[PDB]
């Protein structure tokens, strides 16, 4: 009876919409927590007197402890300050104090370049950190003291941390990165690189953010929706058995 099928469709749409929104929130809260942390660290570095910032030895001794404590507070992988001479003061997970490194090619990096092109925090796509060889998301920020550039702050957070948060959420939810490659999922099988996601991705392009759609898998009907969340695409799908059976 159409009345009953409509009531089941409306219910499951609501439920699945809610669950999609939980995954969206997870991504938003991960980002904003890292941004706030990065902003706080900027403020504490820029608060230092100029004298503490204008020789490399003073940067080591005065900025280094701040990087280390901040790193520990959030269990970041790397926290660092890159200078215009190409050196970077690096606090890395491993208890030796932070050291100035001249070998990390920092002006070639997008976290460095892009921080100098915006007054905001820059957020990288996930990429393989050169130092610890883990996949990270980097938050970077050009630090200025009274208009004068001190250097570019960077904070590397393992991308696994966001993957793990997403996976824990309820519902059959998943994320794609900017390249429409699968990035995270509640059901770990979706992460197989050989899975074709065109049906979902195509139905999302046709329907738009948060607009619920029908599609087929192995001749069976499924329901889903996606929405953009920053550069990511977040999706949920389920079997259409709830409305058909
Ligand atoms: C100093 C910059 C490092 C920490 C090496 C950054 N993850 C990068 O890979 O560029
Ligand atoms: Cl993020
Ligand atoms: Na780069
Ligand atoms: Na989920």
């Amino acid at each position: 009876d159409p009345f009953t099928k409509t009531s089941l469709y409306e219910s499951t749409l609501k439920n699945q919409t809610d669950l999609l929104k939980v995954t969206q929130s997870t991504v938003e809260d991960f980002r904003s927590t890292n941004q706030s942390f990065t902003r706080a660290l900027e403020k504490d570095i820029a608060n230092l007197p100029y004298q503490s910032l204008i020789t490399e030895e003073n940067i080591i001794n005065n900025v280094g402890p701040i990087l280390k404590y901040y790193r520990h507070s959030i269990n970041a992988l790397n926290v660092y300050l890159g200078l215009n001479n190409g050196k970077v003061l690096l606090s890395q997970k491993s208890a030796k104090m932070p050291e100035l490194r001249d070998d990390l090619d920092i002006k070639t990096k997008d976290w460095y370049q892009e921080a100098l092109k915006t007054n905001d925090i820059f957020v990288t796509p996930a990429y393989l950190d050169t130092v610890l060889k883990q996949y990270v998301i980097t938050y970077s920020k050009a630090i200025y003291k009274d208009g004068k550039i001190i250097g570019v702050l960077g904070v590397d957070i393992p991308s696994e941390d966001l993957q793990n948060l997403v996976a824990k959420t309820p519902g059959n939810t998943f994320l794609f990165d900017q390249k429409n490659k699968i990035f995270a999922a509640t059901n770990k099988e979706l992460l197989n690189p050989s899975i074709d996601h065109s049906p979902v991705l195509n139905a999302y392009k046709l329907n738009g953010d948060n607009n619920f759609f029908s599609y087929k898998l192995n001749n069976e009907e499924r329901l889903g929706a996606c929405t953009k969340v920053f550069a990511y695409t977040a999706c949920i799908t389920e079997s259409a058995d709830i409305i058909n059976k």
